[PDB]
């Protein structure tokens, strides 16, 4: 584990990441797909050989020694918001298993179910507290990743709320 458990978040591209290990927000057919995917897909391809699971689940791919954690999160256009929260929630469970077996002690980390599969929907609050429920009692170092200035803002005041 990390000395002193933290979480950070960062406003910048997650394929440049400094962590031990990297999250993607992939879709169920292990297809480079768009946004966060697409820069996972162009930055460690390898890791997409058998990466296809189902929602609600993640699978771990080497990319040499770099494991990449294949985190799917539902598309709120095709989910009802009850079923959607509730796959969401199981996402970020098998993320803080596969986090733990690997041994890590840091992972780079999206907001599922935020970008193209958000439904135009504001998301940040259910995606973050959804990842704090699962990640809360791990001992790796956190790095959430985003692109807005405004969500890393309230990113780093929720973190900040906590401590
Ligand atoms: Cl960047
Ligand atoms: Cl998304
Ligand atoms: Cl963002």
């Amino acid at each position: 584990g990390a000395m002193a458990p933290s979480y950070r978040v960062k406003r910048m591209d997650i394929a440049k990441n400094d962590e031990e290990c990297v999250v993607n927000a992939a879709n169920p057919r292990g297809l480079p797909g768009d946004g966060v995917c697409k820069a996972v897909y162009k930055k460690w391809p390898e890791s997409f050989k058998n990466s296809a699971t189902p929602v609600g689940t993640a699978k771990t791919v080497m990319c040499g020694t770099y494991p990449v954690i294949h985190a799917v999160g539902p598309n709120f256009s095709n989910y009802t918001e009850s079923e959607g929260d509730r796959e969401l929630a199981a996402a970020y469970r098998e993320v803080a298993k596969e986090v733990t077996r690997l041994g890590v002690n840091s992972v780079a980390i999206p907001l599922l179910s935020t970008g193209v599969y958000s439904g135009g929907k504001d998301r940040l609050t259910q995606s973050l507290n959804h990842l704090f429920t699962a990640m809360d009692s791990t001992d790796a170092d956190v790095v959430i990743y985003c692109r807005d200035k405004e969500w890393e803002k309230k990113i780093s005041e929720a973190i900040q709320m906590r401590t």
